[PDB]
């Protein structure tokens, strides 16, 4: 028959959040009709189409390569952003922006790097950078960073971003920022994404959004911490390679406990990517660390789950 | 001889693959002889059929982090923090394996930054710091390791603190490139105490035959470091092997790396049992590869099998 679908057997704490470089710690589940669920990176279908602005490799997410020009009387630097591979980025290919964007308004502190050339010669810098600035406009090739030095980095070198954390400014609203669920405007203001991978919702009564969720490391300030994915990055990174055919509207998955043998929880995965459990309010599941997903069938949309814990 | 699920490799590229030493992407495939050094990484190494040895685990960026509880050093910019492992319970230092799983596993200064959580406020600070895995003061097997910084009153007690690995340095004033060492294991558990339950050392034992290291160039942050990072396995196969699982038919693998648009072979190689890869070659080279070409598990062969000659 056809290829058997299946998710990867590795517990919540063995894998990694696909929006950002750190592991998963947890799930969570919560009415999600008060912002909108529209996130680019760790989108896949089940059967293997990577969507949005998802890729492969869990480290180069929130990473940019490129070459930096000072801006005269400042601490920042523009990058011109080059490809993965250091090739150039194409702004005409059909994406959102390059992969591995970050997906979310926010402030990102990370440690700018660069290697000389002609003899070697390696700098590394403290570096932000600001999703929701007028100057984040990955889309048209080009991202600005505000950093610790005036006259360091060097104009046509081979310049990296590794990503750290997140910021906010102490003396306003705590964990008023980042803002998971905003995506930044890839092309600047007054223009409009494209390409998006689609908002998801749950469509069924009873129904929440189940979240892989992560802690971000914070650098300074009270940020909010919290970044939901739906899709850990390995799932991502497994329907890619099975790429089996879906054969009905969600397959749905059973948590086990490994210790009982009993089956925790069950939930659907939807084709397009992402998982809805039985479940009104808000709730941080209470898991045994050794419990995994199993795919069992192939069912309806109108299929009934057990309410979750 | 024996049935049972068939033995694969990840379709990936080169490049969509991972280094398993350090949290950065794969670049390049280069052979070389290594006869004059040891080969003993202790991350990225695992069995084919699924087996993670030394201090090697799965997830591809938790590797050269750390986690913990810091305390200050009177008169210093740096801190003392005992380790607690990825989920934050306690290091077990009797643990049968070299060091807690993804310590660093060779000699150098790794500088990257520290961050910090206030339980209680939600509070948070961030500063640079280096790790210096050679230093006597780098015991993370005996639960301990040192970072040096640039504050003396900034990070509290009692609080989770995090590392988060960035890149490499080294000292101008001295020897270009002289250091990292990338195949020199550092002391786990600090000087006049030996490494206990490592990943064995690996040599090509077959005349005419390299390793065929996976390689990556690691950031600088200073001064004129020694960037080249080889792994012996991508990070993804070795998540790969774990999850199948696939049981071995012989002690190598053989795999042809394919270019998909053509069909065409590009060369063949060992996949050995135990976990790193040979090729026919003699002499340093850097491969040149049709950048979507992927490796290819064709069959499970015998220990008189000679490779054809690699490009
Ligand atoms: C980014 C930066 O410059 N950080 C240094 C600075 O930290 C404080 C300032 O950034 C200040 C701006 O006027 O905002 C403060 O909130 C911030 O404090 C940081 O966050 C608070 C809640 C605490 O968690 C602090 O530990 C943390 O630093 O100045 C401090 C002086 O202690 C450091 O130099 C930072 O490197
Ligand atoms: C780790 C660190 O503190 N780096 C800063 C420091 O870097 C310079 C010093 O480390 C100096 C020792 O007295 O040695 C210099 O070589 C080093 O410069 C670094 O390497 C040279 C070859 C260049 O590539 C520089 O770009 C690079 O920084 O002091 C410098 C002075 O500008 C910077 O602050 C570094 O952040």
């Amino acid at each position: 028959r056809t290829k058997p679908f299946t998710v990867p057997i590795l517990t919540v704490e063995e894998m990694t959040n696909s929006r950002f470089p750190i592991p998963l710690e947890k799930l969570f589940t919560g009415p999600s009709s008060a912002f909108v669920v529209q996130p680019q990176n760790g989108r896949c279908t089940t059967d293997g189409a990577l969507l949005g602005t998802t890729q492969l490799s869990p480290v180069d997410i929130c990473t940019f390569r490129g070459d930096v020009t000072h801006i005269a009387g400042t601490q920042n630097y523009t990058m011109n952003l080059a490809s993965q591979n250091w090739n150039n980025y194409d702004p005409t290919e059909e994406i959102p922006a390059p992969l591995g964007t970050p997906d979310f308004v926010g402030k990102i502190q990370g440690v700018l790097t660069q290697t000389t050339r002609r003899d070697g010669s390696t700098r590394g810098h403290k570096a932000t950078v600001s999703t929701g600035s007028v100057h984040f406009t990955p889309k048209l090739g080009s991202v600005q960073f505000s950093t610790d030095t005036s006259n360091d980095f060097e104009t046509g070198q081979n310049t990296r971003f590794t990503p750290v954390g997140v910021v906010q400014d102490g003396s306003t609203t705590h964990q008023n920022e980042p803002q998971q669920w905003v995506l930044p405007d890839y092309s600047g203001r007054d223009s409009h994404n494209v390409h998006l991978a689609p908002a998801v919702a749950p469509t069924f009564p009873g129904e929440q959004l189940l979240f892989f969720r992560s802690t971000m490391p914070g650098c300074s300030g009270y940020p909010n911490m919290n970044l939901d994915c739906l899709l850990p990055q390995e799932w991502v990174q497994h329907f890619y390679q099975e790429s089996a055919p879906a054969q009905s509207d969600v397959a749905l998955l059973r948590f086990v406990n490994p210790d009982t043998g009993r089956v925790l929880f069950e939930c659907k995965l939807h084709k397009s990517g992402y998982v809805t459990v039985a479940h009104t309010g808000q709730h941080d599941l209470v898991i045994p660390p050794n419990g995994y997903f199993r795919f069992d069938s192939w069912v309806n949309q109108f299929y009934t789950l057990a309410p979750m814990g």
